[PDB]
DNA sequence: CGGCAGTACTG
DNA sequence: CAGTAC
DNA sequence: GCCG
């Protein structure tokens, strides 16, 4: 639950002002505050209480005391003309603020005059056609039928392949935004050939229909369920060698915020942590840069990593920050 | 001062 | 590479 | 934006 929701709902609008904007650091503060904020279990009432949270410094407690107070947040009247117009062009896959800020200088404001002026990517068409439904959320249970048909589809081939919606699915919730399907198989080396013919499975059977995304173990594309009443989703599949599933796995359940904060939790014990594989003894400049590779440690299971790390298990449910 | 996660596709 | 995305 |  929430009790800070007068305040966070001022927040996440200069968030994403930043977001849109292009100021990503700045963007990324008021992000995690709103997150610690979120996560509390009093109303906060005092500066003083206020930087005493995690993720909450004097600038953005100055910021709750003005709305405790006030009930406004004089910020929220000079963010510029221009965001709302930024989001609406940013909200089209495979553009981001780069090309929305072009899209604007160009004296674009309209997804109308996107469409008839602006120069776009295969990406970006594909976004566009597909706009109103790439902002909608999907109930988890038809989550499970595209993951069951992709599942169907790869088991086809070899019964022995392991399929998991791996992400918001996985976490519990009740709406996903996309589905997140990892593709293994325990024996270590027949998930090998099976990834383009899967994708030529799928794409025959009129399930996928656009392409975003093409790599050798990587896909993002388009589909929808056959039958009346049914929207296009966004499905993104991984096909990974057994022996980085576990990494694979807690990469793709998330959450994003999740993940950052272990990947920064390794970072200071001398270790990194991917999709790959958790590694021990990288050696680091004074940029946090990797100069050297370091070792793969061995991690049969999510548990593992938590245990390497010097953690307790967190359920997926629990990960959502 | 300066990092803020690590990776992969596109063109 | 820069941009964009998971 | 925050924080070491
Ligand atoms: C966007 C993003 C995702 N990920 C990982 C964590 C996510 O669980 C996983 C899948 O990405 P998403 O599908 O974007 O994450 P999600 O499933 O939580 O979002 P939604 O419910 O809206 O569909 O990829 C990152 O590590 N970094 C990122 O920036
Ligand atoms: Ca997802
Ligand atoms: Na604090
Ligand atoms: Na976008």
């Amino acid at each position: 639950t929430n009790h800070n929701l007068h305040i966070t709902e001022k927040l996440e609008v200069l968030a994403k002002a930043y977001s849109v904007q292009g100021d990503k650091w700045r963007a990324l503060g008021y992000a995690k505050a709103i997150n610690a904020l979120k996560s509390f279990h009093k109303p906060v009432t005092s500066y003083q209480e206020a930087c005493s949270i995690p993720g909450i410094g004097k600038r953005m407690a100055e910021k709750i005391i003005e709305i405790l107070e006030s009930g406004h947040l004089r910020k929220l009247d000079h963010i510029s003309e221009s965001v709302p117009v930024l989001e609406l062009f940013s909200n089209i896959w495979g553009a981001g603020t780069k090309t929305a800020q072009m899209w604007y200088q160009q004296g674009f404001r309209s997804l109308e005059d996107i469409r008839s002026q602006a120069s776009l990517t295969t990406q970006q068409a594909i976004g566009l056609k597909h706009y109103s439904d790439f902002l909608e959320r999907m109930p988890r249970e038809e989550a499970t039928e595209i993951e069951q048909t992709v599942q169907k589809a790869a088991q086809a081939f070899n019964s022995g392949l392991l399929c998991v919606a791996c992400g918001s699915y996985r976490r519990g919730k009740a709406t996903c935004g996309d589905v997140d399907v990892l593709i293994t198989h325990p024996d270590g080396r027949s998930h090998r050939g099976i990834f383009s013919r899967l994708l030529d499975s799928l794409r025959q059977e009129g399930f996928l229909t656009d392409d975003l995304v093409k790599g050798e173990t990587k896909y993002l594309g388009v589909c929808r369920l056959p039958g009346p009443g049914r929207r296009h989703r966004r499905l993104d599949i991984r096909v990974v060698p057994y022996s980085e599933f576990a990494c694979a796995l807690l990469y793709f359940t998330g959450s994003a915020h999740f993940n950052r904060s272990m990947r920064a939790l390794a970072k200071t014990k001398g270790m990194s942590l991917s999709e790959h594989a958790l590694s021990t003894a990288v050696v680091r400049n004074t940029h946090g840069a990797k100069v050297g590779p370091g070792r793969v440690l061995p991690t049969p299971t999510e548990k593992d990593v938590f245990r390497l790390l010097g953690l307790p298990y967190r359920e997926p449910a629990e990960r959502d920050w």
